[PDB]
């Protein structure tokens, strides 16, 4: 060797830790991994482990977990589980403590984890670009703080992540977003969700669990329908659904202003000139690369739509030694994917055995109640690439929730196939189970499975999964790109 | 024509209805279809939709599900969710009554099912044979029972399903089955399970949840391992949090003989000479086929072990014009499996397409507490059969039970391959959602699936399910009949 390190990973996310451990253990590299901070919280939110076990998918999903509660308490009555249930709201303050608990003790592991491995090591500050082969640890974001270390290394790994994007609205700053809404000190009793990704989503469903009494949750969205990029008919059963538990869902609808009251709340106005009070407005509106602050004009990496890295299908940027992979990319930003970016790097650049990442047919979840499970495409997308398409669809209330009289329940399979050869190119559902069941669909896509695949399997009864194995019969077609009834030509 | 009607099927269960309702719809044939009763209820219990309807899956799983609330109630605790604990138990009364409601309501769909299809009709009774083309209908399960009606008919359809096979002890006329657990009048403080089956347990599980104060419920097994026919592993884990969610499972016993005590309850005399007081005591021990009361001497049907119909792969009996399908016939007693077995004889006889229904890698589940989902061998039968197999194996516990405080409930996946090309022969899971996964699991299996098609697939996080993609190392190995760690050649 001539160099310090083999390799330096700029951030010890969901694909940088993975990347660093690899070439650690799997390849006995001189890993270097540099983040923000070792635990979760304030003011920098993000830590080792990157966004999902700090501030993503693992408390979010603790919380939405919480927030379900909500439901099945009530369901249980019917069942014959008597308990007082008028005036009864949880305690938002033992589930932040909860989650703490749980977030701090996954950081842990990892600080044991740098200390058993050899040849990987955690350094701890804001990273940024000298050269092709100088990573410079720094005491701030701030490009003037103090250097903490220079790691000369062999090769860079990009894996920084995303970030909230703002308002950009008078009064903008009295918002939160998805950063501080996981640690806010109690559960508001007039929330506001602006937004219609599956963050925006997720969330509206935590605080409709975790609202004290007289408490609502608006969802606010500038669009026609909720969770663009998903099933129509998906979309529109769970904007009814999250109706009918509470929600209120509004729809070509935007903040204008934002004042702060007197007395704490903030005053709200919207875009058809409406005014009104929540104690608290959160943000899920996007997600942009976090690359604006790595100095990567010093090092010339290219940085097309949003401060995105550019990269080839081996992660490859604009100089031939740097890599960038997940969210910084800002292709597909789901953790999984980062994860197998990062494995797929090191076996190409440590293994010899080159691999690109598959981005088509990824099965994906939300987390709302009633979740989503899906993989695929479409109706409307493989319309548009596909000579014939077939359109499979069943809904059906589970006996249940007769007893449970959440007979608003309905459990949504979608199914959307190539006519011409039988391939299956999409599956949406919508229900309890839903992201569970997903995975092993995603396994069969993966191998190319048809719709004869699905009906010739015997189903497993009484589940709600049994279903994807009882759809002969297309409920319609598309012929070239528009929607027909019938089939003939 | 000449003769009265196409098909008579005896018995309208899972797969009597389904072959019946396919031959007068999708055929125009004239079908009769006979069955005990109308509605469910004792002392006849099944009736028109089978058992499956009316003493099995559907009323079984609405039970479960129940009972499924005790452990989630206790749970919410740790998310915040604070009420009334101590002495809370639920109303089993209200329970039974929501069951019927759901069961009842199934019933009165069927008539007017009949009521609306032309060429179908319902002849209530019980049947018998006269000869390859005579249903006599009898007043009674007597065969001097007057005769309701005589039905001239094409073809036979035996679908009469099983029935629960008794002690044979001193005081056994004291005990339920699963029958009359369905119709208790109050749930039982003192419950006593015997058996080991699925049945055995999943009952257990609600006794278990609907017990009053100071209740408790023991599972007595005569064998040492509860669940035959299982994964070893899984067999072990459920016994461990079967005890765990208070349920004393006891092994090697059997009961002697039962006495009743002139205050109501039950005394049990045991195989290890204990004695011990039950409130109830229910039998779990087997299903035999229902056959005995069919004359089915009279049109010279051959009957193997325990009186099931031996049939070919396309359900035809010794008598060429004459079938049977289900529990009848004593394979896999599953209603899918039926309703397969009954699509595939309408298919073959009147579609003249012939189908023998697949009975190899069929999906199934257990409803216990914490479930069961499978599909495919056991390791040890694997073993058996095959040059090399592959054992691999995790066990985890998801995050929510830190918080929940349920620490024993450990998610359980084992996948069991043949070595030689990767082929996965079996999928063992325990856990929550296990059954709604393993459904998507028997797709996969279904089209022949590798190991490297599962982790190949991009995981959904965060899920249970997303488990089954990271299992690249096998735990150990069988070579040719035993168990070896590493393999060598
Ligand atoms: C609310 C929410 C819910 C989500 N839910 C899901 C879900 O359910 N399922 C799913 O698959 N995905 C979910 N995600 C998305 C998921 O968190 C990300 O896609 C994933 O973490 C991306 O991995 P990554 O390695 O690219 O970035 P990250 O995991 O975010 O890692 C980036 C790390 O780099 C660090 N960093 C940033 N700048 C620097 C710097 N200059 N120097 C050193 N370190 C730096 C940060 O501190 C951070 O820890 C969710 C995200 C959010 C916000
Ligand atoms: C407690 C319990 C739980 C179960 N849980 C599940 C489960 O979770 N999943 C699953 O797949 N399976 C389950 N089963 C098994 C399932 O119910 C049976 O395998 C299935 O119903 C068999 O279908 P079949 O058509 O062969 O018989 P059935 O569906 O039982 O139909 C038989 C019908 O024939 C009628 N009959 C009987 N004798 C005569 C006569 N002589 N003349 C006219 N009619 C007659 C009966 O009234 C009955 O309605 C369960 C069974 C039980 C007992």
């Amino acid at each position: 060797m001539s160099r310090a390190y083999d390799l330096v990973v700029l951030g010890a996310g969901s694909g940088g830790l993975e990347a660093g451990w690899n070439a650690a253990v799997t390849h006995k590299k001189k890993v270097a991994v540099v983040d923000v901070q070792a635990t979760h919280g304030p003011p920098l939110f993000a830590a080792l482990g990157g966004t999902c076990v700090n501030v993503g998918c693992v408390p979010k999903k603790l919380m939405v977990t919480g927030a379900q509660y909500m439901d099945l308490i009530r369901e249980s009555g019917g069942f014959g589980w008597e308990m007082d249930r008028e005036s009864l709201c949880p305690n938002w303050k033992t589930l932040i403590a909860a989650k703490n608990k749980v977030v701090n003790s996954i950081n842990e592991s990892y600080k044991s984890m740098f200390a058993d491995t050899e040849g990987l090591s955690f350094h701890m500050g804001f990273g940024a670009l000298q050269d092709a082969h100088t990573v410079v640890v720094r005491k701030s974001e701030d490009p003037h703080s103090d250097v903490l270390e220079t790691l000369d290394t062999e090769y860079i790994l990009i894996a920084t992540g995303s970030w909230p994007t703002r308002l950009g609205v008078p009064g903008d700053e009295f918002c939160i977003t998805s950063n501080e809404a996981f640690y806010l000190e109690d559960a508001p009793k007039r929330m506001l969700c602006v937004g219609g990704g599956y963050i925006a989503v997720e969330f509206a469903g935590i605080f409709n669990g975790y609202k004290p009494c007289g408490g609502y949750v608006d969802l606010c969205y500038r669009g026609d329908l909720i969770l663009r990029g998903f099933d129509t008919e998906v979309r529109k059963s769970l904007t009814k659904q999250l109706g009918a538990n509470g929600i209120r869902v509004r729809t070509n609808l935007n903040p204008t202003k934002i004042t702060k009251n007197e007395d704490g709340s903030n005053h709200v106005h919207f875009n058809d000139g409406t005014e009104e009070d929540y104690d608290q407005v959160m943000l899920a509106i996007g997600r942009v690369p976090r690359s604006q602050a790595l100095q990567l004009d010093k090092a010339g990496v290219r940085t097309g739509k949003n401060g995105a890295v550019q990269v080839d299908a081996y992660s490859k940027t604009s100089v031939d030694n740097i890599y960038a992979i997940g969210d910084v990319t800002n292709r597909v930003m789901l953790t999984p994917v980062a994860i197998n970016e990062g494995a797929a790097f090191v076996e190409t650049v440590f293994g010899g055995k080159p691999r690109a990442t598959d981005h088509t047919k990824v099965a994906c979840a939300v987390f709302s109640i009633p979740p989503i499970g899906t993989c695929g495409m479409t109706e409307e997308e493989a319309a548009k690439n596909y000579e014939t398409v077939a359109v499979y669809a069943s809904s059906f209330t589970p006996l249940m929730h007769n007893i449970s009289g959440s007979k608003h329940k309905e459990f949504m399979i979608r199914i959307i196939t190539n006519e011409s050869n039988g391939e299956v190119l999409g599956v949406h559902m919508l229900g309890d189970s839903a992201p569970e069941i997903i995975q092993s669909v995603g396994i069969c896509m993966k191998m190319g499975a048809k719709i004869s695949d699905f009906h010739s399997t015997i189903g497993v009864h009484p589940t709600s999964a049994e279903e994807l194995c009882s759809m002969r019969t297309p409920a319609y077609f598309y012929e070239s790109g528009k929607r027909v009834e019938k089939l003939s030509s």
